C-alpha cells in the first residue's frame, strides 16, 4: 500500500570546449510518490 | 500507507574550457512525497 | 500513514576555465512531504 | 500520521579559474514537511 | 530575422464536486523564442 | 534580430466544491527568448 | 539585437468553499531575457 | 543589444470560504534580464 518515484541525472566535465559558446540552462523534472485512498 | 519520491542531481569539473562564454543556469526539480485519505 | 521527500544535488571543482566568462546561477527546487486526512 | 522532506547540497572547491569572470548567486530552496487533518 | 513563440492555458470554475478526491497538480511548460546566427 | 516568448495561464472561482480535499499545487513554466551570434 | 521574455498569471475568487480542506501551494515560474554576442 | 523580462501575478477575492482550512503559502519566481559580451 504505497508507491514510490526516483529520478537520478548527472554530468560529466562539460563545457570544456575553447573559443566559443557555451551557454547552459537546467531543465524541468517532477517525481510524484503518493498513496490515496477514499472511503 | 505511505508515498516517497527523491532526486538527485550532480555535475563533474563544470566550465573548465578557456577564452569562451560558459554562462551556467540552474533548472528547476520539484518533489512530491504524500499520503492522502477520504473519510 | 506517511509520506517523504528528498532532494541531494552537487557540484564538483566548478569554474576553473581562464580568459572566459563563467557565471553561476542558482535555480528552483520545491520538496513537498506530507499527510492528509479528511474527517 | 506524519511529513517529512530533507534538502541536501554541497560544492566542491568552486572559483578556482584565472583571469576570468566568476561571479556565483544562490538559488531557490524550498522544503514543506507538514500533517494536516480537518475535523 | 526573428523568432517568436506565445503559450496560454486556462481553467474554468474547476474543483466544484462534492464528497470526492480532487487533488490538483500543474504540468510543465517550455517556451523557446531565439535567433541564432554563426559568423 | 531578435527573439520573444509570452506565457499567459489564469484560472476561474478553482475550489469552490464542499465536504471534499480540493488541495492545490503549481506546476513549472520556463520561457527563453534570446538573440545569440558568435563572431 | 535583443531578447524578451514575460510571463502572467492570474487567479479568480480562489478557495471558496465550505467544510473543506483547501490549502494552497505556489509553483515555479522562470524567464530569461537576455542578448549574447561572442568576439 | 539588450535583454528585457517581466512577470506579473495577481489573485481576486483568495479565501472567501467558511469552515474550512484555507493555508496560503506563495511559490517561487526568478526573472533574468541581461546582456553578455565577451571580447
Amino acid at each position: 500500500s504505497y508507491g514510490s518515484s526516483s529520478q537520478s541525472s548527472s554530468y560529466g566535465q562539460p563545457q570544456s570546449g575553447s573559443y566559443s559558446q557555451q551557454p547552459s540552462y537546467g531543465g524541468q523534472q517532477q517525481s510524484y510518490g503518493q498513496q490515496q485512498s477514499y472511503n
